């Protein structure tokens, strides 16, 4: 399987999470957000040791709302976009869905309102998956492949511009 291969490839070094809990299960969301953490901080230390640090996040107090920045490099420039998401109540099993709100209307691959639109393999991939994949993966392969193919469109499309600074 190319599939299985690849996805390897992305994901091996990111811890993996266990516990199936969403935002209303208590202790048991407690845990699964401390594997959260704890597959995001070392996914981000991945990335600065591979001098691709392309994203911070943060939550509100009980780890249900995640907003931040992703950054993306093009003929060495780098540009800056925020990002956004809720987590659906049947999380881990449902994926949430990623929001990059200044390029709302700007993006054929984006619903009204700002949320990305992945391709159809993403999300069987994800359910394949459940509960081993959590926020770090979103990341790695859905937001980060996304970026690769939309914002060269967008910078070559004239629609993104970088602010002189």
């Amino acid at each position: 399987s190319m599939a299985d291969e690849a996805t390897r490839r992305v994901v091996s070094e990111i811890p993996v999470l266990k516990t199936n809990a969403g935002p209303r299960d208590r202790e048991l969301w407690v845990q699964r957000l401390k594997e959260e953490y704890q597959s995001l901080i070392r996914y981000v230390e991945n990335n600065k040791n591979a001098d691709n640090d392309w994203f911070r996040l943060e939550s509100n107090k009980e780890g249900t709302r995640w907003f931040g920045k992703c950054w993306y490099i093009h003929d060495l420039l780098k540009y800056e976009f925020d990002i956004e998401f809720d987590i659906p109540i049947t999380y881990p099993t449902t994926a949430p869905e990623i929001a990059v709100p200044e390029l709302d209307g700007k993006s054929a691959k984006m619903y009204r309102g700002g949320k990305i639109c992945l391709t159809d393999h993403f999300k069987p991939l994800w359910a394949r998956n459940v509960p081993k994949f959590g926020l770090a993966h979103l990341m790695a392969l859905g937001l980060g492949p996304w970026l690769a193919v939309e914002i060269p469109d967008l910078i070559q499309k004239g629609v993104i511009h970088h602010k002189e600074k």
